[PDB]
């Protein structure tokens, strides 16, 4: 969805109407969202060692609502409970 507004903003918009929008598209796709797909999908990502999509995760949960330390967390509550 950021990728499709980053041609659009391109395509037809003043690009300099680029950064509040993308902010919004990161802010209301993965800020709000950032403990409730952590919550969802990565422990079992972990349990799995699906790597592909814990590097995705590790690598996008990483600017808006830092992303870190939110990660930890559930990655520690796996290791203490195994």
């Amino acid at each position: 969805r950021l990728e499709e507004e980053g041609d659009r903003v391109i395509t037809y918009l003043d690009h300099s109407t680029q950064k509040p929008l993308i902010a919004c598209v990161e802010k209301q796709l993965l800020g709000e969202h950032l403990t409730a797909i952590l919550q969802k999908g990565l422990d079992h990502l972990l349990d799995e060692n699906r790597v592909p999509d814990l590097a995705q995760m590790y690598q996008l949960f990483s600017r808006v609502r830092g992303g870190q330390q939110a990660l930890l967390q559930h990655w520690s509550e796996y290791i203490k409970t195994f």
